[PDB]
């Protein structure tokens, strides 16, 4: 319930961010799963918005994140953020808001732990 | 609002918590206030039970934290934690868990920019 709780302030915020900053966000998500992949082809999904801003600035993305190829995949339900994967689908990389809170809620008990315990 | 949401946790937390694990928060928060007033002679206002805690434990309090002298000050509304002052009221500290829930938020928000830009 704590992830659920935390990411409708992600949702707040996503709700007055400009199209440039969720773009840099877009780009750090992408190239994080890319290079944990370590391929030059893969295939992206996420939100319509998403894969529309990916379609639009693919040359500001290979600018910034080198030599890959993407191909838009499917869309699917999430706040934000991108799922990658490999172009034959073996591998495949959750980035999406919604994955990556659950994998960062160890943080969020560090501060209740803090204002506990000290 | 996220400070109110993760305080939700919080609340959580503190329902099956044992009354020793609930005084290890009680010490540790006293401490660092007593710490920081540098004062031996001090008043202490927390809910009803806390202070309860307080006065049953007063020996475990006074061996783990050296020559200091507590007094039980009024009750008030809080989800646990302590506020200890001065014996004159001349100085006070908030070491309730809503006044540190929000002294905290900045790491709330160092999770939250993570989950957003890595």
């Amino acid at each position: 319930e704590i992830i659920s709780s935390v990411l409708e302030e992600v949702k707040r915020r996503l709700e007055t961010m400009s199209e440039d900053e969720y773009f840099e966000s877009v780009k750090a998500l992408l190239k994080e799963a890319i290079k944990e992949l370590n391929e030059k082809k893969v295939r992206v999904m996420s939100n319509e918005k998403t894969l529309g801003l990916i379609a639009s600035r693919i040359e500001e993305i290979k600018s910034e994140l080198g030599d890959v190829s993407i191909e838009l995949g499917e869309t699917v339900d999430t706040m934000g953020g991108v799922i990658v994967e490999t172009e034959d689908g073996r591998i495949r990389i959750d980035n999406t808001f919604e994955a990556r809170m659950e994998r960062f809620e160890g943080e969020i008990r560090s501060t209740i732990a803090k204002v506990l315990f000290g």
